[PDB]
């Protein structure tokens, strides 16, 4: 009951009537190297010493087609956070938004990490959406 207006975080089954196309990717920032602490799957998590040169580099990119899901697991408190910073590029510049359209993942990883065995394990390099 009206709660879908860009912006927002989907459900499991809220993904289905969209799923526009491979133009949805997560972005998630920490260090990358530290939060996996092993393996992984989609998403990927990049520093923040800039937290400007990173926004301007998915501008510079957008690819024309694009859809961002923030956190990567499910907002538990970082979520605005990551709205935080896209805040802090847009203010360097202003209505940056690089991203044709911003939600934020219901489950991401949560199950995963949560409910499903620690972290990723394999032994691939390119071993699901995101591995590390
Ligand atoms: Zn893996």
């Amino acid at each position: 009951m009206a709660m879908a207006r860009s912006i927002s975080y989907i459900t499991s089954t809220q993904l289905l009537p969209l799923h526009r196309r491979p133009n949805i990717a997560i972005i998630d920032v920490r260090d990358e190297e530290r939060n996996y602490d092993g393996h992984i799957a989609g998403s990927l998590h990049y520093a923040s010493g800039s937290f400007d040169d990173k926004i301007s580099h998915l501008v510079q990119n957008v690819k024309d087609k694009d859809t961002l899901v923030f956190h990567s697991a499910l907002s538990q408190v970082r979520g605005p956070t990551c709205a935080r910073r896209l805040v802090n590029y847009l203010d360097e510049k202003k209505e940056d938004t690089g991203i044709k359209n911003i939600m934020i993942l219901e489950r991401g990883f949560n199950g995963w990490e949560a409910s499903g065995k620690p972290v990723c394990r394999c032994a691939e390099v390119p071993c699901k959406g995101d591995c590390a």
